[PDB]
């Protein structure tokens, strides 16, 4: 009923001064009169606490067992981009599909190629031979477009891809291939968090159109030895796994894993100087930013375009001064490079926190280009600029503000899954590279903001549960005292979501979920 | 549940209670508090367990179902004392209206165990004798040879050795009357008789082939009392502890007796406190807990008196926590020193703790050993409870044992004596008079639960309860008021398998704890 009383008690017999003194934020010669105040102060936020930790997850990465080896020729249609690619890599993958019954088609794609040209291309390559299956390669294609600079394009091609096969009415697995979006163990160091979008996508291309979808496969670093016959098992499968890693020790599929915090941390995080939050005039940057005042935060820099144009900013700018912060409002878009760069060394930010962004629910079939890009350009453009500048292991803390619709998915989020996908691979990136990085993919959020809608009432009908804001914050503080780098936190119902989830599709994505287990 | 108060305390926001509790200041460190606040909380926990050491003796409405029965012999065994043949009579034709014929069998006074053996010996080849019917407990009147004794119960028990010289194996069963409570306004209560029962429940356990059990008569004999009497000897389900009322056949269970707050009362003393037997192990630590609640004076007595071990030493406690205290060589059982002791010291609340203590076989007890155990005891009670006729005075406490609510082998006597001790608080209270009878299974120290004693009960299941905390239970037991209450620390996974060892028994049916262990 209470574990908190619970490790109270079990503290208090033991006699843990060190625990409790660090629990209590007192120390050992701390009068009585300052204990009580302190007690009751630790018992409310513990029991939320408490509450908060049965909401974390991480993913982890399980081995699939080898089954092959199977069976008769079919073709498959290999899709390559015009940049981003290595002949020698087709020819390689080429070679590797042969020797294991695959024969190969291969279709190049133009430059911003349109959903209605593919679906030409898609229409044409079906009636000529058997088409059994796609390997698309298009998400290796990493530079923009120069007409349209926020948007990789190869991303824009999966796109216009999931789309081409219904134009099509193609009916016809796609498999998206990609090397280094994913950190499948320790030792990967190839992180191309470009890349981690066509996952963000993907996961959301397998619920709304499950028959077009195959899988998502990263490949490692070193294609030397079997990893490249593995791969011909892993698109064979037939143990419905749709999210996989092929490495050294073979092939891993992509699991969700409760990810309690085992105690205790080994610090107390607190912003020395600066703190910026990037749309900080919104709902969780608000929020956020009420939180570092509490602590202590000397100065809080808060941005976005409207700055102390926006609704509720004086209001802000009083609650914050009255909790003894310094306060910043500065107009400023995330993606502009100098005013950011300026920014930052005017005030010597110490802490950075990335919630700009924006949200909506459309779904794969009505996004374009500039949708893509309308949903993107501020949380990942805004993220790299913030990665640029910021070259530095002294910064107390660079956390990025994701999302679950990034982690497993849901219909409507084509966009903002590819969003927030890329920031949990920008912060494996960083952390690669010696530098700070923590990403957080929450459920909703209660209060205003992007879960506040009917947009709140979708989330709720599909078993995400708001989570009060006290208590996200207190999760947020767990996470920089636990120095993670990416964990999910969301108060989800598996009861609920489960059957939701799963009606189109089938997933063993969180077969490692026990209440996710007992939901069919 | 403390803690519940004290979280409230702390929610919101209270120094005052918080640092009273704690015995600290506002000021103090948290190295302090630590320390503090875990002696709170043991002592609150501590609470907790003394408050589920607490029993009491219900009695549950059974109709027999057996009838089904034919016809057989029984011996049936009268003694010389405190029978009406109006009763035997009654009793002769309600066994033979359920097909039990009768055998009489009258015992002189005195009788031997080696005698009774003969005339049970003659019984047993003239006659197919399939159970016998003893009616000696009601044979209060004092041994012949031996005042501190009721003839009744040394009968009893040559009766249940002579069985062994005669090696018959047939069932004893026991009837009294009078000799329990089963229910409110049952008023004729006979503490000699009880004996009975505690010498019966350890005879059970040492002989189970020679034992029946122990039926208690109601007052008036009149409506069905007599049919249901037939029908309690044949049920055979066990039950072997039974009386019977106005309102049917009832069965003794043990049954945890949480206390039911409020407390109605917050107990002290107003004057001079006495403790029999207070230089021993439980009278020390019950004498230091009233000299630490304000007793003006204490009287320590004991037949050693000052020339016991632990002597100035026990006083320099009690006058350094600010008693007065008078240590007395004196003996319970003389009526004339005792009446001279409350005068004396104008003595407004008494504690009964002087006993004897040995672990003795039936077979191997005889009348002088049951005297040794009992008449500190019995005689003592007897003589307290003569003087003291005033419901003036603030306690009357008896310090019984477990030995005479169930029983274990080898404490027959001392079973006895202690079963005579709960039936007298009863007693007591239907006079109107203050009573208090507390059963404890073991206390953790010296005293009889200290040597070879103590490693024979922890064997057998009984844990030793810290000195400290059994004070917690008798001080709620006074605030309650209450007149019988067992407390002891059973562990039962331990104690079921070697109590229900040779013989099943249906006393425990009402403990949770109990039925997970058989
Ligand atoms: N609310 C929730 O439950 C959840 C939120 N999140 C994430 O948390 C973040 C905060 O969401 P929430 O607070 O709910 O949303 P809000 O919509 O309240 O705030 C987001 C802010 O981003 C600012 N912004 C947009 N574009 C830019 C830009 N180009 N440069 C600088 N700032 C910009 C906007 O302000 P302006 O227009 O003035 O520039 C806006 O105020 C979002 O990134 C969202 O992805 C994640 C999971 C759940
Ligand atoms: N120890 C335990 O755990 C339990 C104890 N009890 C009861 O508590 C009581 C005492 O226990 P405890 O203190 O452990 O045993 P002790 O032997 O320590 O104390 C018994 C004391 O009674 C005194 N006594 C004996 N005979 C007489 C007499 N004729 N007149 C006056 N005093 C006498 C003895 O003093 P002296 O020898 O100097 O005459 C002796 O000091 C007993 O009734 C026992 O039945 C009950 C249940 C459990």
């Amino acid at each position: 009923s209470d574990p908190a009383a619970g490790w109270f008690w079990q503290a208090v017999a033991r006699q843990d001064l060190k625990s409790v003194s660090d629990a209590l934020d007192l120390d050992a010669d701390a009068p009585l009169s300052a204990t009580l105040p302190a007690l009751s102060v630790w018992h409310r936020q513990e029991r939320e606490r408490v509450l908060a930790d049965g909401w974390r997850y991480r993913v982890d990465w399980v081995r699939v067992a080898p089954q092959p080896v199977r069976r008769t020729r079919e073709t498959w249609l290999l899709v390559v981009p015009p940049g981003g690619i290595e002949e020698a890599l087709v020819e390689r993958l080429t070679d590797a599909l042969n020797t294991r019954g695959i024969s190969t088609l291969r279709l190049d794609v133009p430059p911003a190629a349109t959903s209605g040209e593919l679906a030409t291309e898609l229409r044409a390559a079906a009636d000529g031979d058997p088409v059994k299956a796609i390997l698309s390669l298009t998400a290796l294609d990493e530079r923009p477009h120069p007409e349209c600079k926020d948007v990789p394009s190869g991303i824009a091609l999966l796109l216009n891809l999931v789309k081409a096969l219904g134009e099509a009415d193609l009916r016809i697995p796609l498999w998206t291939i990609t090397r280094g979006a994913v950190k499948a163990g320790p030792a990967d160091r190839l992180l191309r968090p470009m890349q981690a979008q066509a996952w963000g996508l993907g996961r959301v291309a397998a619920l709304e159109h499950p028959e077009r979808w195959g899988g998502l496969i990263d490949l490692p670093d070193s294609l030397d030895g079997d990893v490249l016959t593995r791969l011909g098992e892993a698109l064979t499968n037939g143990l419905a796994e749709d999210q996989l890693a092929i490495r050294q020790s073979g092939v891993l599929a992509r699991r969700l894993v409760p990810a309690p915090a085992n105690q205790p941390a080994g610090r107390k995080w607190r912003p020395r100087g600066s703190a910026l939050i990037t749309g900080g005039l919104g709902a969780v940057g608000a929020q956020v930013a009420r939180w570092l005042a509490e602590i202590g935060a000397e100065r809080i820099v808060l941005t976005s375009r409207r700055g102390n144009q926006a609704a509720g900013a004086a209001e802000l700018e009083a609650e914050l001064r009255a909790l003894g912060a310094q306060v910043s409002i500065v107009a400023c878009d995330v993606t502009d490079r100098a005013e950011m760069s300026a920014l930052l060394a005017e005030f010597d930010v110490t802490a950075v926190f990335h919630a700009a962004g924006v949200g909506r629910l459309l779904p794969l079939a009505e996004t374009d280009q500039n949708g893509l890009a309308e949903i993107c350009a501020a949380k990942v453009r805004g993220a790299q600029v913030l990665d640029e500048l910021c070259d530095s292991t002294d910064l107390d803390a660079f956390v990025l503000f994701s999302s679950g619709a990034g982690v497993w998915g849901g219909g409507g989020q084509g966009a903002y899954g590819a969003a927030n996908a890329f920031l949990d691979t920008l912060a494996e990136q960083r952390r690669a590279r010696g530098l700070p990085a923590t990403s957080i993919s929450w459920g909703s959020w209660a209060g205003g903001g992007m879960a506040d809608g009917a947009a709140g009432e979708h989330l709720r009908r599909r078993g995400i549960r708001p989570m009060p804001a006290a208590s996200a914050i207190l999760a947020l503080q767990e996470v920089l005292d636990q120095d993670e780098t990416c964990v999910s936190i969301a108060d989800v119902d598996w009861d609920r979501f489960v059957p939701t989830f799963a009606a189109t599709r089938a997933t063993r994505l969180f077969d490692e979920v026990p209440a996710a287990r007992k939901a069919m």
